[PDB]
């Protein structure tokens, strides 16, 4: 490395050396690669004549004369340490100072030779080691011996406290900014979407983190509380005892037991709406008064009179029935008042709106209006009703006799009185035409305008519920009416 930017070789090209016209001053290190041409391509023999004019022609080429055969190509990043002109006049940039790197990180940049100059930063991916570090004690010396031991590892000393091991940018908490912001895994403080417990008091009081309290670690049955110490939780069975003695082997964990109710109540960081127990004691049945509009607020009537007035219109206000004694708001009740309240308060005090929803109290109960106007909105001026007004008419059908037991026995309609020849409910009178199929299956439902030519048999069928089987020879002879053969129309019988 020494004799670095000091060219120890200059007298070679021109009878001047340590000073050649090219350099970046010319246009790049000249012998870089494909820099602007040595003037002949522009035909400029004026350009960069021995000194450097750039005040005559010079479009953009560099160097004429100076050295033997000034046009040159076939490049090289080391073609020429300057040897002819550039040094003629002193003050040519040698180099800035030595330390290009100063304490800025934490300990990567602290006079430490490792940096990357060795072979990468020491803690990067486990770079080639520090020699002695593998067994090269020859290379324990800072100046590189490279004359016996050193394979290709780095030496030692350099700066105070030289033992170092453990690489990887993430091998350890690097500190000095990278590690500044903690983000724990159990209790992650990033945003925190809702309280940690999303399910605890789902029964009432069973599963409610029944152990921590800040005295142990973290809020009253929060959820995010440390492990229960005892081995299944971490490794501390000493803290098995729920009431934490503190003076025992509880390092950073909380007490055990916990789950099935041993001694505690109240979970979550901020608790919860206490419907399960802390609410049992306070019980204000009347916790509000104005449900009326403006009368139920320390007004002369109130339930204090007798019931919330609008109930069923509570007992009258004395003068209201004729007790002017009680008209005096200060209540006498030693003169009149049989069982009533006073009067006045404001002109004409007793009456309005009983039945809580059986009247429109208004100004709270009745608030949402739904009166009557549906398809009708006629204040004064009418409108020709034209709506889908479909509504059938209630019209029954079926002849309903409103008098039956009226003639003699049971019936009244035209059909009865013995002339069927004996009562049907006797034992057996002339057959029922249709029923056993004897002569006339046609003589069935009374007849009317069909015909009446039923001869040998009796139609019988008159009176709802007329079929019978096993008549009654000791029942009751219905000769007076329910018996006769129906005979619609006088019937000429021809």
């Amino acid at each position: 490395q020494p004799s670095d930017l000091n060219p120890s070789s200059q007298p070679s090209e021109c009878a001047d050396v340590l000073e050649e016209c090219p350099i970046d001053e010319c246009f790049l290190p000249y012998s870089d690669a494909s820099r602007p041409p040595s003037c002949l391509s522009f035909g400029r023999p004026d350009c960069d004549v021995l000194p450097t004019p750039q005040n005559i022609n010079c479009p953009r080429c560099c160097a004429t004369e100076c050295r033997p055969d000034n046009p040159m190509f076939t490049p090289s990043p080391d073609g020429s340490p300057p040897i002819c002109s550039p040094t003629m006049l002193p003050t040519n940039q040698p180099t800035p100072p030595e330390p290009s790197s100063a304490p800025s990180d934490c300990g990567e940049v602290i006079e430490e030779c490792p940096l990357d100059t060795c072979f990468l930063p020491t803690s990067d991916p486990a770079r080639p080691p520090d020699c002695t570090a593998v067994g090269r004690p020859d290379c324990d010396v800072l100046p590189f011996p490279n004359n016996l031991g050193c394979p290709a590892c780095c030496p030692f000393e350099c700066s105070p406290d030289n033992p170092m091991f453990t690489p990887s940018p993430d091998g350890s908490p690097p500190n000095c900014s990278p590690t500044m912001l903690p983000t724990p895994q159990p209790s992650t403080p990033t945003v925190i979407t809702s309280p940690a417990p999303s399910s605890q008091p789902s029964q009432c009081a069973e599963v409610i983190e029944q152990c921590p309290i800040d005295e142990c670690f973290l809020p009253y049955g929060d959820s995010s509380r440390p492990l229960d110490c005892t081995d299944p939780a971490v490794n501390r069975p000493d803290c098995d005892v729920l009431p934490t003695p503190q003076n025992i082997n509880c390092p950073a964990c909380c007490a055990f037991e916990c789950r099935p109710d041993n001694p505690m109540f109240t979970p979550s960081p901020d608790g919860s709406p206490p419907i399960c127990s802390p609410t049992m004691m306070p019980s204000p049945e009347p916790s509000s008064q104005p449900s009326d509009c403006g009368e139920v607020i320390e007004e002369c009537p109130i339930d204090a009179c007798f019931l919330p007035k609008s109930d069923s219109a509570r007992p009258p206000d004395c003068t209201a029935v004729g007790r002017p004694d009680c008209n005096v708001l200060p209540f006498p009740n030693n003169i009149g008042c049989p069982s009533c309240c006073p009067f006045e308060c404001s002109p004409d005090n007793p009456m309005f709106t009983p039945s809580p929803d059986g009247s429109p109290p208004n100004c709270s109960p009745t608030m949402l209006p739904s009166p009557s106007p549906s398809a009708v909105t006629v204040p004064l001026t009418p409108a020709p009703s034209s709506a889908p007004t479909r509504q059938p008419s209630s019209q029954p059908t079926g002849p309903q006799p409103s008098s039956q037991p009226s003639e003699c026995a049971d019936v009244l309609e035209l059909c009865p009185y013995d002339t069927c020849f004996l009562p049907f409910d006797d034992s057996s009178r002339p057959p029922d035409c249709t029923d056993p199929s004897v002569n006339r299956p046609d003589c069935d439902k009374l007849s009317t305008a069909i015909d009446f030519t039923c001869p040998t048999c009796c139609p019988t069928q008159c009176r709802p519920d007329n079929p019978m089987f096993s008549p009654s020879p000791d029942g009751s002879p219905p000769v007076c009416s329910p018996t006769m053969m129906p005979s619609p129309l006088p019937s000429p019988t021809e």
